[PDB]
C-alpha cells in the first residue's frame, strides 16, 4: 500500500473525504472519484496538483470512466447530484454553480466546484499544512460534519514532527512506541532531526517527504514498498536514522538490514538504524535476529542505547 498519500488514487480520495468528517456515502467510490474530477486529477497526480474547475455531473462521470476505470451510465446522473454533491455543497465543500447563471439548484445543467477552503485543504493533504487548512473548512461546514471529524481526531494519539506540525495515529499496535520514538528518543539524540517518513503502524495514514528525498537526497522508492516506521533527517550530521517500532514483523535482521542499505544509500547522508522497543523484556525475543552494527533504544529507558559492534568503542585507556 502506497507510501506516500499526496498520490491521488480512489482510495486516498476515500481517506481524505472521510478525514474531512464526511459520513460513509460520501467518502465511497462514486464520492471519490466525485473528488477527482472536481480537482482536476488523473493518475499520477498528488493532491498539490488540484485545480478548481467547474464541471457539470455529465463531465464527472466522463472524467471519471476516462482516468479512474470507474464509468457510469446515464441513470447514475441522480446518485451523483442527490447522494454525493447535494452533501457537498451543504457544507460548503463544493459550490453549486458557480458561473451563478439562472438555473435551478434540482438541474442537470448545474456545473459544481470545489470552495476555495475545500480546495486549499485538499491540495495539502499528506502534509504538515494539512490540519491547519481543515480548520478553516471545518468552521464553516455542517455541525454533524464537524463534530465527526473532531471526535475521529480525539480518538487518535497524537505526535509532534515538529513546531505546530501533529501527526494522528490510531492508539493501537506500535502506534504508542512510535510517538515515544519521535518525542523522546528524537529530542536525545537526534535533536532538530526533520521526519522524512512516519507511518501508521497499523493503518495506511503516513507522512512522506517526497520531494526532499528526491532532490536533496536523491532517493526513490517503490510506491508499494515496506519502509522503516521512521526516518529523521538529521542535516547538520548528514545522517538519517532508519528506525522501526519493532512487531510481530521483526526488526531489522541481517536481510532487512542490508535491503535497507541498498534502498537508502546515497552521498548526501550515512544511515544509522535504530530498533526500538518499549523496554528491554520486549527487546529478549528479538535480541537474536538484531542485525550488527545497528543500535537498540527501549522507550522506558530513553537516556541510554545498546550499540550491537564497532572500532570506536575500542580505544586505550586514558590515565
Amino acid at each position: 500500500n502506497d507510501i506516500d498519500e499526496t498520490a491521488a488514487t480512489i482510495d486516498t480520495a476515500r481517506a481524505l473525504l472521510k478525514s474531512f468528517g464526511f459520513e460513509a456515502q460520501r467518502h465511497n467510490v462514486r464520492s471519490a472519484v466525485t473528488l477527482l474530477a472536481l480537482a482536476g486529477l488523473k493518475p499520477g497526480d498528488h493532491w498539490a496538483d488540484s485545480t478548481t474547475p467547474r464541471l457539470g455531473v455529465q463531465k464527472i462521470m466522463d472524467w471519471s470512466g476516462a482516468y479512474w476505470a470507474k464509468p457510469y451510465a446515464t441513470g447514475s446522473r441522480e446518485d451523483f447530484r442527490k447522494k454525493t454533491l447535494r452533501q457537498w455543497v451543504d457544507n460548503g465543500f463544493a459550490v453549486l454553480n458557480p458561473d451563478n447563471l439562472n438555473i435551478a439548484t434540482n438541474s442537470q445543467l448545474n456545473e459544481y466546484c470545489l470552495s476555495d477552503e475545500a480546495a486549499q485543504a485538499i491540495r495539502s493533504y499528506g502534509t504538515d499544512a494539512f490540519e491547519s487548512a481543515l480548520v478553516d473548512f471545518l468552521s464553516k461546514a455542517s455541525d454533524t460534519v464537524r463534530a465527526r471529524a473532531e471526535a475521529l481526531r480525539a480518538a487518535m494519539i497524537s505526535v509532534d514532527l515538529a513546531d505546530g506540525d501533529e501527526f494522528l495515529l490510531s492508539p493501537a499496535g506500535q502506534n504508542p512506541l512510535l510517538k515515544k520514538m519521535v518525542e523522546e528518543f528524537m529530542p536525545r539524540f537526534a535533536p532538530g532531526a526533520k521526519v522524512l517518513y512516519i507511518g501508521d503502524t497499523r493503518g495506511k495514514h503516513t507522512r512522506f517527504e517526497k520531494r526532499i528525498f528526491e532532490e536533496t537526497l536523491g532517493l526513490t522508492f517503490d510506491p508499494h514498498g515496506r519502509m522503516p516506521d521512521l526516518v529523521l533527517h538529521d542535516k547538520v550530521r548528514k545522517w538519517l536514522f532508519l528506525m522501526e517500532a519493532v512487531k510481530s514483523k521483526g526488526p531489522f535482521d541481517e536481510e532487512r538490514h542490508r535491503t535497507l542499505r541498498e534502498l537508502f544509500a546515497t552521498p548526501v547522508a550515512g544511515l544509522v538504524f535504530v530498533n526500538c522497543f518499549e523496554n528491554r523484556e520486549a527487546m529478549r525475543q528479538w535480541l537474536p535476529e538484531l542485525a550488527w552494527e545497528t543500535e537498540a533504544w527501549v522507550a522506558d529507558d530513553p537516556d541510554h542505547l545498546i550499540h550491537l559492534n564497532g572500532s570506536r568503542f575500542l580505544g586505550p585507556y586514558e590515565r
